């Protein structure tokens, strides 16, 4: 009734570590208690994150929680898949059907989809990042095939800063000789912080031009700078913050302090921070679940090292990969299901518009159903 | 004065270590040895990649030959880069900079838009595969937004040996149904044998199609089924046949044995094993450079461990990282020499078509220089 | 009773010889059984023929069954009917009236006039070849003559194998100079598949092309590499493989361990085994029918020699003559029933082209009807 | 010293005798005097053609000479090529090469097509007959292939006697309207005869019909009947009856009586009895070569029967064929000279277009040179 968990996280991330530490407070049983190894690294380091998950697989954990980007992700698959091992992440989906991964952020590309067909689109802009992976890029290129759209794919992750200014007003001004008023922002935070900065200084903010946040987060970054304008501006949003459960979870965070607890006393979470609450709780549940099951999973720091040759398995990783991915609970997320491989299944993502008023949702998207219209 | 070194080859690449041995006898002693470590393993694994580092670093070994994929190359970077051990490689350059990386394998990056802005194409398609990465594929995007191109990208990778038939017949009708001739595939070899069998079976290979076959092994194919079709069939290829030491090479490697020397009984050579063989020059003509200016590069004690903490990283690393980077030498490709980030510059890579006679070249590219017909 | 017949099977008939047997040991029955003297032989040597024929005579043989060329018919039916020794045989009728001579195969000059006249051509060519014969192309010839055609005939059986590939293209590159679209393939299974693979390799299997495979063996050819290309391939089938007799047969001879039987192991049975196995069931039946008929058959080893000067024939053989040719049994070619001259009347030819899909057949030919659409 | 010498001959080749008798009794020297073994059947039977070959090969004959049909030409080619004998032969040349046969009759398809490309010819009806073979009407047809003809070929051999009135009206009336004016004979003597018999009689012999008779034997049959008929008679022949032998040949056998030598009390010879005298030539002056080449090809015992497996070969039979294919003398028919294979080189044919004055030569032809005109 002792379980020694892992925890990767990047070298500055507060609020999921903050979102974290709630979500153990919150969900710890007086039956058993989770204690957490947290690691801070460059998770775009390779050696480093082989060298975390060899530490904690000879420590003798059972889950592993962290984070990866395209850089990190392969080497994490292997070697969960490899050793048996669960992994849990907020992080985007591999690419696949990668095992002893669960995967809790969900997809975006059917969604997007829906919304592109939804708001009539022909052609378009389509603003993307390396950093996260191509499998979007993939899934808007094969549907404009399929649908005739004509579609101007740019990457806008391989420049500097210094000479940004320069670089994306060439940028839009070659976007301008098409005249083209609807783009995609498939970018990072950062990035996309970057993006609408920037399109405010060039003055393309003006009404007729339309842009789309390709994330789960639209609340959270700077939708006061280009709300005023007229311009439509359309996102998604997998957190309801109008949930009965979001609002009281969203009551006590905002009165949590922020020396102890820092990115807190604010009254908007971002969406990775929700999925390391809704990863607390599920591991939580999956524990409890396997508790109740009579299954006896002793381990200790006996197992071996992380470069055994030949590398043995051990038989309570399915077991433990099974109890994981094999539980319906309800978070700030929204229901939460998981498949064979590791995916989320009944998801529903609430779409919403930027106005001048301030943003509002105008429909939700789902699995079984496409876009809604309120 | 023998020297050890450490090699990764995959399950298959037979010819690739032929190559290799023969290039090892070929440059056996001037004025010492070397003594190579081989160990065939799944290349895309990243976890078994990962102990085959470790064992070859455990083994002490100066340098590193191997290859790596879209999966397993970010592992081989970082790890390069954090313990200063040089990695010599035919694989595809990796999409950045990254020290003690020396890539064998030139740019097409230039060379395909090159041709493309030569045969002056305005609709063409992209069969893509998802082996190598999609560096070229995201070029030819932003080539196509900067020059007004409709190009229809389709990945003809996650299709598995049961369905390929119906799938690729499927895209032919599909591609005739918009009315598009001119097909640009960045396959490799066996992906592209397959694309043409299934384009001779739907008999699309008459006059009034094109077809570019954007690898380097434009002859390493069975291009003598479409020779006679009448469809333009151009490619680039990295070796000439005609020249004195490609020919000698030639005249030597063919008459060898496939018992001890599997694929080495034939006129051509694949681009990787050549690869491999200028590969195996480089590396001894490094270490020749470095016996010259009498620097002391052998090790005062073991090497260490992989995943030692912190991962402390031998002063002579940077030596035989410029060592390796310093040389200029010629090869089955061509001119040799790399630049500060272990690319190739100062190459040529031949434009070739398909004509009724065979594969005849009609002019060089250069990175100095554009596409040049002749 | 034990009666004795003979074989004259050629070298390297190895399905029609695994079809004998398989027909010998299924109409095998307690009432009398058939002892044969199977002797491989070049069938296109007449010296070769007279000794099989010889030697089998000088035995004691009731009947004979074998195969003969253009180059060994005449010889043999001379033999046949001097000695009044009946001959049972699967190949080309003979162009004439021959006694003492049953043959198994049904015409093909009828139904491929109907098939022409079916699809009103005007122009086309045809391709023959002189070492399977010549009486189609004088019956096309005649009609032609009659009718106001456009025929081109082309030999290619004078087509050494040693560099038969750029004298099909040279041929087709003349019949498109000419401008001819519709061409019939009269030739063997090996001729017409070399025909097709040199039509693929040039790229003249699209749509816009018209090919008739005039033989009985439409399916026996690899069609699947033509299937897809998108020309019309029609032709003529006399084993129907959807009758339930057809279907048994098969159900037994895809699984006759094809080490033992050779060229057994599939689903595809040549015509000319199939006939061979009709013919079977034929001596069969007639021999039974003329125990039945309560008639002295008993001969003893006077036969002497073939060359007895005079040759003095044995009466015994009429009756076997009449024997044969009273036979009315159904087979794989379908109902079986031989005229005064031996030729095969009252048979149904099934006429098919190629199809994405697969052959279909789309109707049947007769000497009393035409050719019926379905 | 004597040689045995064998002859074949058909039931009503009296004059053929005759000949042979006369070349025997003329050529019959001193030093030995051959003794041939005449024997008379039906040439077209096949079974007693190869028993009286047999019988010839049981006697001990070193030589064969005699004719064969259309249906014995494969077996007798078969068997001298088995057993090493050589066969003489005036008939047809065979269609392709065979070992150990001398064909004394010269190729008429070359001059055949030399005369139509010199009276250019574009459309025509080529009447032919199975008889001499199809090489004749495949030579032809691939030349209106190449020069682009629309030739007609219409066989008669097939058509009764008896219903061939009907038919022949309805041809001649379909050749009156479709402009068929011209027409080529390719038949044997009778056959022709009757064709010219019925175009008398139906008064088709109007100006403007150009019949061509492809036969060495123009003046052998009745020509007096179209002499002044206006229209065109083109012939060829291979005796030329003004040379000084010819004429002493002819005043020789005029002499003679038709008691003793049936059908030889007349001035017309046909080019059948010139070859039959210039084979009676050629061989012996191959004997007379032999014997003075201090060669001795006598056997000891009788060769034995054709049954007998194996073969019973000898080289004094190839050292028989290299004697007679190294003969160059001159008779009847012009220069006799053998190529390697066996066919006749060195020949000229007269032709000659017939007139109101009777038949004239025209001009000749040659192999060295094209179609000459005097
Ligand atoms: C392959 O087979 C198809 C059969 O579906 C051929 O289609 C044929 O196309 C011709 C076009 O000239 C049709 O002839 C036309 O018939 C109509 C109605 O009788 C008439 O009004 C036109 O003037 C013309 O004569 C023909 O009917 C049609 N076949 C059938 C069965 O309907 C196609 O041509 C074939 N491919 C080749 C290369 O021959
Ligand atoms: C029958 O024999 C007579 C006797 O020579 C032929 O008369 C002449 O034949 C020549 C060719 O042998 C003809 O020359 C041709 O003339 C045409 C123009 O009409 C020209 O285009 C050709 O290139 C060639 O030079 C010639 O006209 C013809 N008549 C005369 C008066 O000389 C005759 O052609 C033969 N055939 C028939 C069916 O009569
Ligand atoms: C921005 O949003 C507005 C309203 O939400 C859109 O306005 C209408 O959209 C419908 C949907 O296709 C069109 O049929 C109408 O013609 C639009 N009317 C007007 C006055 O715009 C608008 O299309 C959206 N996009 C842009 C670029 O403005
Ligand atoms: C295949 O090659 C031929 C000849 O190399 C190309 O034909 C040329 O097409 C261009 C179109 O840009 C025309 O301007 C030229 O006149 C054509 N002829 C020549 C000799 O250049 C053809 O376009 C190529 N591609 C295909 C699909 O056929
Ligand atoms: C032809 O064969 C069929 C099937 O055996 C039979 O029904 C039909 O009567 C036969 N025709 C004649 C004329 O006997």
């Amino acid at each position: 009734n002792s379980i020694q968990i892992g925890g990767l996280f990047p070298r500055g991330a507060d609020q999921e570590y903050s979102a974290f530490r709630v979500g153990m407070v919150q969900f710890s049983t007086s039956e058993f208690r989770l204690t957490p190894h947290i690691d801070n690294l460059e998770v775009a380091n390779s050696f480093a994150v082989t060298n975390a998950f060899c530490s904690q697989f000879s420590r003798g954990v059972y889950a592993i929680f962290g984070f990866y980007d395209k850089k990190s992700v392969n080497t994490i698959t292997s070697f969960c898949g490899t050793l048996h091992v669960s992994f849990i992440t907020p992080s985007f989906p591999t690419d696949g059907t990668h095992p002893f991964v669960i995967q809790m952020r969900p997809d975006l590309k059917g969604a997007l989809l829906s919304l592109i067909e939804y708001y009539q689109w022909d052609k378009f802009a389509y603003l993307y990042d390396s950093d996260r992976g191509l499998s979007t890029l993939q899934a808007v290129l094969d549907s404009a095939a399929e649908k005739k759209w004509q579609v101007t794919a740019i990457n806008v992750g391989n420049i500097n800063n210094d000479k940004k200014d320069e670089t994306y007003r060439s940028l839009f001004q070659d976007l301008e000789l098409k005249k083209e008023r609807r783009v995609i922002l498939d970018c990072e935070r950062d990035k996309v912080n970057d993006i609408v900065d920037q399109v405010i200084t060039i003055g393309k903010h003006v009404k007729g031009y339309h842009y789309i946040i390709a994330n789960l987060g639209f609340t959270d970054g700077d939708l006061l700078k280009i709300q005023f304008g007229g311009a439509n501006v359309s996102g998604f949003q997998i957190v309801d913050y109008d949930d009965s459960l979001v609002s009281k979870f969203i009551e006590r965070w905002s009165t949590l302090e922020e020396k102890e607890y820092p990115g807190a006393h604010t009254a908007t979470i971002k969406y990775t921070s929700a999925l390391t609450y809704d990863a607390v709780q599920v591991m939580t549940e999956a524990f409890r679940n396997l508790r109740k099951q009579r299954i006896e999973i002793s381990r200790r720091g006996n197992a071996g090292d992380c470069l055994a040759n030949p590398a043995v398995p051990w038989g309570q990783g399915v077991e433990i990969e099974r109890a994981l991915k094999q539980v319906q609970v309800e978070g700030l997320s929204g229901n939460i299901k998981f498949d064979q491989n590791g995916k989320r299944i009944n998801y529903t993502i609430n779409i919403m518009e930027l106005k001048t008023n301030g943003p509002r949702k105008i429909g939700y998207w789902s699995e079984v159903d496409k876009m809604v219209v309120t």
